[PDB]
């Protein structure tokens, strides 16, 4: 099976139950991990997308879902960690070419900004849709990681 | 106040749309572009990185990247510390990634979004201030925190 | 004063007390009245979506706003009344020039595709923004009119 | 399956895209231009109506429709009785219009949303079926009754 991580911020965790649900409609064979906010209390995004990065970057889960405001602060924190490949994703096609093109490995949504059916399709797309492999993307990348070495 | 513009081949078509949108957020904005002179094949990471050390680097205010969905650039340039780079598609997410996140790349897709949406969201991201406010500060400052930590 | 009808179907219901809010945030000019649904209970939006309109094409009221999970909907049931010019809107964009080249006088959203903060965006910049008055778009607007008398 | 374009003279420039668009979604699909011939100026209402008439009349299945934002083309192409239009900004949108409104005619903004979207609109909407569920015949027998009574 293929571990999913799920964190959110505090306005997000009113969806994180919608998230769960989500990540186990894109197939059996996807297992939600919750990492969010366990209540409603205040918290900083950057915490949370650390923590889900964290545990794709040393490959404990194979995806991470990061859910905030508008998504925005979750794909900024996540990235900053070496192996982390995170999407603001708004629609089906941004989703599915987050995979086709980018190999990503982290969708973040924004909940004050995408209605929850978006947001659903947004994750059963992201989840079901396979990596290229083609030349031109592996090669872009490792210019990605290459980045990331530099630094 | 300058601005670096970066794009991928295909975004190549609207490098002079970018070009004049930032004019159009006042006088005091000044592009410098900085990506393919052709509409030959390139590779998005490489004009991600050029612009993002620019504004790392503190050579330049504010940068901006277009490719398809922007979401390559949006990757690409968050990986060089002290960059936020935000994806944004419409002028909410121009606007809040400036407010809540000081964002200093703004990211769009010119194959997803139209270039009317594209110039509103430029046009919002530069006018648009950062809020200062305390809650920001301190989250922006816990991403900057990430970066040291690797 | 001006008087802005409000309706939703069951599942935007959710949301109606965030759409009178929205309306009186766009000024202290704008008056919500509210025609919505007053409880959780399936409904047929259709009939909504004709009550304000309705309101709008007798001049009761100078504004709509509609609500459902898509706006498709409302959207295509309010354009059936006489004198109504009904938008589908998902941004700022769309609600500025809804009213800058088509004269709206309803916006329609959808509750389950765009985010709250969206919506409220919509809303404000649909009372807030004046129509352009142009030349092209007066000819256009009777046009539209024109269509109608033929039916 | 018959498919009706029409375009204003802005969203022209893509009315080959969208020929190629309707055939992309499969070969029953058959696209018949109705916009117009050149890039000079006319008034989006006029391709509208010429659309909508053939939807209304059962001359064609489907209507096509795109203007800057595709806000007017929704607007006019509703006032022909037996039209459901709507105006999709993405896959969503495009899906349930089907499923829930049996929508025969679909409306883009050419300056809002990208090219790449809009194709995936277009597939998507003339792919995905009615769901012929009972509370949606019923609330589009009620839209018809809306047309009847004015």
């Amino acid at each position: 099976t293929r571990r999913v991580a799920i964190g959110t911020d505090h306005p997000a965790f009113a969806i994180h139950e919608n998230l769960i649900l989500y990540v186990k409609e894109a197939g059996d064979e996807f297992v939600p991990v919750y990492c969010g906010p366990k209540t409603a209390e205040s918290v900083d995004y950057p915490d949370f997308a650390s923590r889900v990065a964290e545990m794709v970057a040393r490959k404990e889960v194979e995806f991470g879902v990061l859910a905030c405001g508008s998504g925005i602060g979750m794909s900024i924190a996540a990235n900053k960690v070496p192996g982390v490949r995170a999407a603001l994703c708004h629609d089906h096609y941004t989703a599915a070419m987050s995979r086709i093109h980018n190999d990503a490995n982290i969708v973040c949504v924004g909940e004050r900004t995408t209605g929850v059916e978006v947001i659903r399709e947004i994750i059963i797309t992201f989840l079901q849709t396979p990596f290229s492999g083609e030349e031109r993307h592996v090669r872009r990348i490792e210019k990605i990681r290459a980045i990331e070495a530099s630094h």
